[PDB]
């Protein structure tokens, strides 16, 4: 009989055997114990199915063509305005909106396949809001715009502010107010290693290196200002990253 086909974002979908009269499979998933049902062109489990919550919401799960990218839909109960929707890309990203009583965005959580996360809430009509991103061990706290979001970890007089922007693109700047010559950071970012590097007193300190893994790593400079010594240090916790900018 059917056939059992499994589903990004961790559901599966029967496909019939065989094609009705018009050449289309019979599709039935349930998710959450609510059923869906949809017919295909593809005998694949490609295609849309559709159910309704008991509270009326309308429910549709569309699967993309090679199975890669599933999209689960619920809309109020005329079917017209959105209120939920998460999207499992082929790269196993998973991103799920909230929308407001107009069908607007108001929250958008991204998953990245390592399951670290960016949590942006409070979504306003301009594209501000409120930004988390969720690490492995600790949490980092900022602001979105419709420019860049800004993470911002204070320790002292120094702020550090890791920017990602509209594109996706890292950057980070560190600024101190410190009155003293002698104890003040200042910071260069190099976007060719995504390397932050600390001078204190004319001499390099620490290279903070923000990873392709969405880790953090410290590496402290020799007494030279110039070889770096040792090696790399994973940061773990918020508090590490604090004692990097001491």
């Amino acid at each position: 009989n059917s056939v059992s086909v499994d589903l990004p974002g961790s559901m599966k979908v029967l496909v019939s055997k065989s094609s009705n009269a018009d050449g289309k499979y019979d599709l039935i998933a349930t998710v959450d114990a609510l059923e869906l049902s949809g017919t295909s062109d593809k005998n694949n489990g490609s295609g849309v199915l559709e159910g309704v919550k008991a509270d009326a919401s309308k429910v549709k799960l569309t699967i993309s063509d090679d199975l890669g990218q599933t999209t689960l839909e619920v809309f109020k109960s005329d079917g017209s305005t959105l209120v939920s929707k998460k999207v499992t890309s082929k790269d196993k990203i998973i991103i799920i909106i909230k929308f407001n009583e107009k069908g607007e965005v108001s929250e958008k959580i991204i998953t990245r396949a390592d399951g670290t996360r960016l949590e942006y809430t409070g979504i306003k009509s301009d594209g501000s809001g409120k930004a988390k991103e969720v690490l492995k061990g600790y949490v980092l706290e900022g602001t979105l715009t419709a420019e860049k979001t800004t993470l911002v970890v204070k320790e002292g007089t120094v702020t550090l502010s890791k920017n990602i922007s509209k594109s996706g693109e890292v950057s980070v700047e560190l600024n101190d107010t410190d009155s003293s010559a002698a104890t003040k950071k200042t910071a260069a970012w190099n976007s060719g290693t995504s390397t932050l590097t600390i001078t204190v007193n004319s001499k390099k300190t620490k290279d903070l290196v923000f990873t392709s893994s969405n880790t953090i790593t410290v590496q402290q400079y020799d007494s030279n200002g110039t070889s770096l010594e040792g090696s790399a240090v994973e940061i773990t916790k918020l508090d590490e990253i604090k004692n990097a900018l001491k």
